[PDB]
């Protein structure tokens, strides 16, 4: 008979057991974080989208997760980054006391899976789900990351950094989830200065990617907020990891 498909790749197989065994594993490490029931978790992750159809989920969905999953690290140690999160992650495995999104629970419990259901069954669709583009942009997962993106960066302090793709078109995105969400959360109140890292590829011929006309496009959002912008090119991205414990010596 008929099943409906969607364009986007399914949900990741074994998803229950994986965002299960995320959350216990990430519990057992993080001592703040240690008496969260992991079942609840499940619960409430699955029940945010199991049952609907996946083009009628809200971040109200996702708001008992988020409850649960409520976890408000030093504000002054945010690392976001825009397309690529290879570098951020491995930076914060240095700079130890540094959070990415995805060094968070909530975070990490989604970090690199797909997930969706269907209307009126407790189904998971695992051979496919909506893509952001041909389907439907309301979908499980981008809303999902939509509203733990923006609560994560909203609470933000002091300084903080954002890597960028210095590989990409557009080195600053205005479409991504950094420049159309994360950025305008920034609040004047608590954050003093954006400072953006932007990450050569292979391609860039060294050129000073902060003169790029992306990066202008960024500092004036920035300066618009009443908040100082800074940017720097990170040339080679071992040797920055070699040199962030000991950045003047
Ligand atoms: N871990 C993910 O797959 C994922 C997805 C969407 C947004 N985010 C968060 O938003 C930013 C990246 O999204 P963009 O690449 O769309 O700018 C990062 O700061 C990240 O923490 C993460």
């Amino acid at each position: 008979s008929w099943r409906q498909q969607w364009s986007g790749p399914g949900t990741t197989k074994r998803f229950p057991e994986t965002v299960l065994a995320r959350c216990v594993k990430y519990t057992e490490i993080h001592p703040e974080m240690r008496h969260v029931d992991c079942q609840s978790v499940w619960d409430a992750f699955k029940g945010a989208f199991i049952s609907k159809h996946p083009c009628d989920i809200t971040e109200e969905d996702y708001q008992p997760l988020m409850k649960l999953g409520t976890q408000t690290v030093p504000c002054n140690k945010i690392l976001l980054w825009s397309r690529i999160k290879d570098l951020a992650h491995q930076f914060t495995q240095v700079q130890r006391d540094m959070f990415t999104l995805e060094d968070t629970l909530l975070g990490y419990l989604a970090d690199d899976l797909t997930w969706c259901g269907e209307f009126a069954t407790s189904k998971i669709n695992y051979q496919s789900c909506p893509d952001w583009r041909k389907d439907c942009s309301n979908n499980p997962v981008s809303v999902f990351w939509k509203t733990v993106s923006r609560r994560f960066a909203e609470a933000a302090c002091d300084v903080v950094h954002v890597m960028l793709d210095g590989s990409r078109s557009k080195i600053f995105d205005k479409d991504s989830t950094f420049g159309s969400v994360q950025v305008h959360n920034l609040q004047p109140e608590k954050v003093q200065t954006l400072e953006a890292w932007v990450i050569h590829g292979g391609r860039e011929d060294s050129r000073d990617l902060c003169q790029d006309p992306t990066i202008k496009e960024l500092e004036s959002i920035i300066s618009k907020r009443n908040i100082q912008f800074s940017c720097k090119n990170i040339y080679r991205p071992d040797k920055f990891l070699q040199c962030v414990k000991n950045p003047e010596d």
